[PDB]
């Protein structure tokens, strides 16, 4: 049964084509769950963090009738289209720490949540104060403009207490995740991003 | 065992039957994955940042009975590249570096369908390093389980709950192991409401005096 | 969506990733413009810099063009499906690290747009970086193997302080970035090779 | 034979034959006997030594040989040897039991296949190990032991044999910070409670000191 | 279309894993390093970190074509070609290739391959801080093909590399000599050819 679902997905999946339905934007939901803050440099304004990037979207062409079969399977992301997300202020490659598999649900939803370690250029001033530093990370589709891909945050506000390591030397005060849009003279179109504002301080 | 043509044929059979991307479940039962870490070394410890850099053998076994063959007159086991096999998608929940596999990526397939895979892995973790310079030592806990398969699909079974690991740990390390416990645990999160099984590995160690 | 899959199919039937898309014995005209985002490390002793930049790169392959009167005007395409110019920095001292998805945009008129974010280290003049007038670090980028009859390189934005792109959190600030056509020839390699010479004039803040 | 060694078409046909016959994932056991693998490390350099952590960072040529007689051909009027990418060949799954880094292969991953079926593979490798560095600053020096054998094949499938005493002076960099006093390489066997079979290894004892 | 056809021809005739011996002679490989930079130098450990262009040429006449009315050269991914299995005998890191892995193929069958490489070596760094400078020697040749199969020739035996060497290095090149040499080790009962590169340099 599971082999048959994987076969179906592979027959139907077009890994290089955005799964647009009726010419509508593909809605990509994104939420960073911070796990650790490993290194912070107040002189260079850089941070080194680990987060789970909870990512979901739909490709209805993948759906199947699961009334008498599995309603989810794990799938190598190499078999799937996946959004071309990138952080605008990353200064290192995203290092994926976990198996590169997504879940496909029988209604066509795709769930992908890598643990990623990555370095960013952001405002680290105030990290050793009670009110803390606020490091902003902007994440969006690198090449698809707003007509093609829309990015939506899932949880606008959280202290992340469920996910964050208790052994970090930093503690998280608040994480806000809000829709935002960028445009540059290089690239006329509007591009959606989620702006992740990480408010943290040294313990 | 050393009948070459027999081995080539067994490998051919395994490749015909094996489906590397499909969990080898039967009748909607979870795949039971047994896990035991054998610590070989503790390379770096930072008590300020609560990080450790360690080397361990991850003894992992499970069954896929469709792989089985009659070995009354043929090899009992063969080595097989893991790229030809389904392998559980295990990950450490508090890892802060990629697992660095130090050994050839081969598993053993046994004629009863058991698969045995035991990579030597170097990896860094965020865990409690406080006390490492005391008699009582630090206790660093590491949780390992399937990243994407919940408890109805994969279960994780420890095989060696309690040990001092004296058989495996390097005598030349800066550190010594006091106790290692490996126990069943499960996690659940708001993001992912299913239950996920793991083995919780508690490494009690200290700097040698 | 089937329109988009069809476009990707057409591109792949027509694309020859290993063949330069010359038209009528003309060089392939490649436009290149570096948008600096950050300056991460500078060493005045060794004269080395570690920088992040978006490499805005464009060119045309008119064989890829399609009538888009009733279909998408552009699609994203993995660069492995396309010919891409073999650009390299002549004074790079590390591999270019691409920090972004390796996708290009293909426009229905046959224009290809590729803009990776790259982190890379260079040997250049860092002297004067702690002064008001700053350092001027020059970076030369051109085709590694194709000479000027085969690829030409043109800068698109010859002068800018780059304020739109540069990180406000860097400990450095950019005074000016100039980008100009240049060509080089060595006795090893007796053709003229075109490049863009990028002059990054920057200084430490404060 | 010598006169035909550079006959290109012959070399191409030999490569074809090898790829037709080779089974890269199957141990080339003959006569229900273990595959005899010979291993000899030629130390080229000792790059870093830590007395506190008991770690070394070394470069060595790992001279490795075995036979697969199904690859043999008649070289009376053809090349005696060709270079072959190791991806076309079975290679022993050797690993160092006390390695703490991946083996970094510094050379092209090509082996030689000889017309009698012998395979010769000799990568230059940079790797770090956990071993006894105590005494490195003394005249007697330190003795660092490296144990290398098949990771997954037990003694009935693969045996390992040292190719056993040298100062490696032919190979070792005259410019190193250290000097080699002696290198002995001896057959050995290990077994662990995880893994009930016996596994063969070569134990390489590197006696070295700071200059 | 002409270039696509030349690439198809090269791929039809190229044997990427077979040495292109012509007329039962060794493949004559020319090798010349152009030093671009000297990045780090350690007088205690006798190690250097350098960047060089490795100009490498050889012939495979089976790749030739009539270029009377077609391009004289094309760029080709080296994965489509045989390339000599060159290695440095005293390298202590992997060669890091900094440039696109393409070679030029000339219509007379000459192949030209010149990667920029960053690599670290074990060599004599003594005297680097003196007027006479250090002399770091680097030997590069085929790893697995002995002299009957591959020969290696230097192209410029003497030069100060002023065309190539970075103006902004902390070091300067006094002289670069590149000569034919052969090595024989007890492990391996044949002679292997190499280019011995002597890099005489000093701190500024
Ligand atoms: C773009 C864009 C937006 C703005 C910069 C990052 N995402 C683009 C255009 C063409 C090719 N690649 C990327
Ligand atoms: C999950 C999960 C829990 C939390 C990490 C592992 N178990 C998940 C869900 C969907 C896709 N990838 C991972
Ligand atoms: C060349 C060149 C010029 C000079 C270095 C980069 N562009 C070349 C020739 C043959 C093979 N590879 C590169
Ligand atoms: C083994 C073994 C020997 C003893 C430990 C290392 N080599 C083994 C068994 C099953 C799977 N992988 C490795
Ligand atoms: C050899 C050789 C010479 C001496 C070391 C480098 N080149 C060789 C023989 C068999 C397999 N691999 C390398």
């Amino acid at each position: 049964d599971r082999a048959d679902i994987l076969y179906n997905i592979r027959q139907t999946s077009r890994p290089d084509v955005i799964p647009t339905q009726r010419d509508r934007p593909v809605a990509v939901s994104v939420s960073l769950k911070f796990i650790n803050i490993l290194e912070v440099n107040e002189i260079t304004n850089e941070v080194d963090v680990v987060f789970w990037q909870q990512t979901t979207w739909s490709d209805r062409t993948l759906a199947w009738n699961s009334s008498h079969s599995p309603d989810q399977v794990s799938v190598p992301i190499s078999s799937l289209w996946v959004p071309d997300l990138a952080a605008y202020n990353a200064i290192s490659k995203p290092e994926v720490l976990t198996p590169q598999l997504a879940r496909v649900v029988s209604d066509g939803e795709v769930l992908y949540m890598p643990s990623i370690r990555q370095r960013f250029s952001c405002d680290v001033s105030g990290v050793d104060t009670e009110s803390g530093a606020t490091c902003r990370i902007k994440i969006g589709s690198w090449t698809h403009h707003s007509r093609e891909i829309s990015v939506d945050p899932t949880t606008e506000n959280s202290d992340d207490s469920e996910y964050f390591s208790q052994y970090s030397r930093f503690e998280i005060l608040d994480v806000t995740q809000k829709k935002n849009s960028v445009t540059y003279s290089c690239c006329p179109e509007a591009y959606e991003d989620v702006e992740v504002s990480l408010n943290f301080r040294k313990k």
